[PDB]
């Protein structure tokens, strides 16, 4: 059976410098194996930001990175796929894609084609029980947030799992059951953030 890895996609680890870095960082790697120079510095200084309260109401993760991005002495949480991918179209405005929404299988697919996915997920890689969940009330609508949300890079898999890049593991190797991992991915949303070879 077909196992894919794109094992060379470079790693890099959030911290020290970046607790609440996850999606900068994945991004990261992403962009740098599409052939960017970048840093998890000048994308986390980049990520467009939302105030985590303000007038009573929550920050959107829709609409940026929801406070803190540097520390855990101040309130945050992370950023979802529209912010994180307009992040990824000022690095490569002609070949970022946002899958968000796409079948797993698509995600494989692009990985098989030799581009890994960056994705939002939890950081058990498995579904969630409902009462893990809280709703926020932002000026834009409900949006169901967890303080487990992950964000980590596909590159890889085979008929038992798949193979992650986790700016919070600090290992090379790093493979997690494959459905449950899917099933985790379809729960937070199905966000996923890729690009493509050649310009659109």
């Amino acid at each position: 059976d077909e196992k894919v890895i794109l094992s060379n996609v470079p790693f890099i680890q959030q911290l020290p410098e970046l607790d609440r870095g996850c999606e900068v960082t994945s991004l990261a790697m992403m962009l740098q194996y599409a052939g960017i120079t970048v840093d998890k510095m000048k994308l986390a200084n980049e990520i467009k930001k939302v105030d985590f309260m303000n007038d009573g109401v929550r920050g959107n993760p829709n609409e940026g990175f929801v406070g803190n991005i540097y520390t855990f002495s101040e309130s945050g949480y992370g950023v979802y796929h529209g912010p994180l991918f307009q992040l990824a179209k000022k690095y490569l405005p002609n070949k970022a894609v946002d899958l968000t929404g796409k079948s797993i299988e698509e995600l494989y697919k692009s990985v098989k084609a030799g581009q890994p996915v960056v994705i939002i997920t939890n950081a058990t890689f498995a579904p969630l029980d409902e009462d893990e969940f809280t709703t926020w009330e932002t000026n834009n609508g409900d949006v169901s947030i967890t303080y487990n949300e992950h964000c980590v890079v596909l590159i890889g898999y085979d008929q038992e799992s798949v193979y992650i890049r986790d700016p919070l593991k600090d290992s090379l190797d790093v493979k997690v059951p494959r459905e449950k991992f899917e099933q985790a991915w379809v729960q937070m949303g199905s966000q996923a953030i890729s690009y493509v070879k050649r310009s659109k």
